[PDB]
């Protein structure tokens, strides 16, 4: 088993295809059905920061030209979580 | 909203750190701890699957063979997840 683990990774795996359902994007985002999915849940509510927002979905579909794959979605996240550096210390 | 994903994000990152920590807070995290963590947090009653467990620690280490990186350890888990197939379809 790894249950801890399993429900975390499935989060992501929930979140990604939850999204990729809206045009079913198989095991892929879009790039601006990506923006939709960070305005969902990543409610930002000072949408001045969209800016920030269209920087990071070009960082993400970059990865993959116009759209996001799920492994670059997830190191994305990754990438994400080391910005967060405050996470990875405590 | 974040909080479902920021608590997922947070697993991944707590799991890694919990036992990098062990050699100090460091992004970084060597194989045999490595093994450490999985044999804790993905505790696989199957333990015969051990060599299994080790290929997978060689493929995580491999990205410079000595430790595993914390990008490189997510990149993975997003492999692991794409192994893992069946939840990405449901």
């Amino acid at each position: 088993m790894a249950s801890p683990l399993d429900q975390a990774i499935g989060l992501l795996i929930g979140i990604f295809h939850k999204y990729s359902g809206k045009e079913g994007d198989k095991h892929t985002l879009s790039k601006k059905e990506l923006k939709e999915l960070i305005q969902k849940e990543l409610t930002i509510g000072s949408k001045l920061q969209d800016a920030e927002i269209v920087k990071l979905m070009d960082d993400l579909d970059r990865n993959k030209d116009q759209e996001v794959n799920f492994q670059e979605y997830i190191t994305f996240l990754g990438a994400l979580a080391m910005i967060y550096n405050e996470a990875l210390k405590g």
